[PDB]
């Protein structure tokens, strides 16, 4: 389907920015409020078409942008309702994920990140923040951030608008020059099955962030002895591929999928 045009009175009242939200006749949704304060409804036709254009990224693994708030003086975005909230919250849980889910949670990552690559979208911000899990454990890649949301994201700074480094490639740490291809996404890739074994966030021994920033673009890695449940030796290997310095070195996502399905489905699943 298509992005609506919702309006605020479409929701439940709820007064008492990603929250939860009641659609009237459809139910549950996420809503992001992006702008609350002076019209500007001069960048209108602009923030529904990119909108619209996001919207036309449909896949299995990818959130729904359900439709758009746009009216004068507030913004919001709504978004498909995932109701495990993100991969580091289920990782985090009392209830031990079993090896053939993580390995599950993997692939379909995969999966994601090669349809986005294959329709020219570089993420830019891949993390478990914004990798979210719906009632089966399934998984959707979001974008959160707004990291491909420009004119939205413009909205969301504007001053009159009342409104993590651990993933990110080490050719960006200390550089804005640095434009993010596939490749850091593909960084951002390894660290996340890291943490899916982990079950926590790397480098819990850092300091400062300088130092944790120099230690990184130097060679420093996440702690693979750290991973105190069994994480099978392929999976290791593919995370060191995957985040080597050498950023054209690091293989492509679908080269990722040829080689850990057959793997996933002999020994995991
Ligand atoms: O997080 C959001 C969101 N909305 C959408 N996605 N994430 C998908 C997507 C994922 C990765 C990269 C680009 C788009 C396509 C869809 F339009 C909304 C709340 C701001
Ligand atoms: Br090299
Ligand atoms: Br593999
Ligand atoms: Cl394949
Ligand atoms: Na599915
Ligand atoms: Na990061
Ligand atoms: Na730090
Ligand atoms: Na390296
Ligand atoms: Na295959
Ligand atoms: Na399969």
């Amino acid at each position: 389907l298509n992005v609506i045009k919702m309006k605020s009175s479409d929701f439940l009242e709820s007064a008492e920015k990603v929250s939860l939200a009641f659609h009237r006749t459809q139910g549950l949704m996420i809503m992001k409020t992006v702008y609350k304060g002076p019209n500007c409804i001069e960048h209108n036709e602009a923030l529904l078409e990119e909108a619209k254009m996001m919207n036309r990224l449909r896949h299995s693994r990818v959130v729904k942008l359900l439709g758009v708030i746009i009216e004068e003086g507030k913004y919001s975005l709504v978004m498909e309702y995932m109701e495990k909230g993100n991969l580091m919250h289920v990782l985090k849980a009392e209830m031990s994920t079993p090896l053939s889910v993580k390995g599950r949670i993997i692939l379909e990552i995969i999966e994601g990140m090669a349809y986005l690559h294959g329709k020219g979208v570089i993420h830019k911000d891949l993390k478990p923040e914004n990798i979210l899990v719906d009632n089966d454990f399934h998984i959707k890649i979001a974008d959160l951030g707004l990291a491909s949301f420009k004119m939205w994201s413009k909205l969301n700074n504007e001053e009159h608008n009342e409104l993590t480094l651990y993933y990110m490639a080490p050719e960006h740490l200390n550089d804005v020059n640095a434009k993010p291809t596939e490749k850091s996404d593909v960084y951002s890739f390894a660290v996340v099955l890291w943490a899916i074994f982990a079950n926590k966030e790397p480098y819990e021994n850092a300091i400062a962030e300088q130092q944790l920033i120099m230690a990184i673009k130097s060679g420093n890695r996440p702690d693979v002895d750290d991973i105190t449940e069994y994480c099978p030796r392929e999976i290791i290997s593919l995370m060191k591929l995957c985040w080597e310095a050498n950023p054209e070195a690091r293989p492509t996502f679908p080269g990722i999928e040829e080689k850990f399905r057959p793997f996933y489905l002999s020994q995991l699943e």
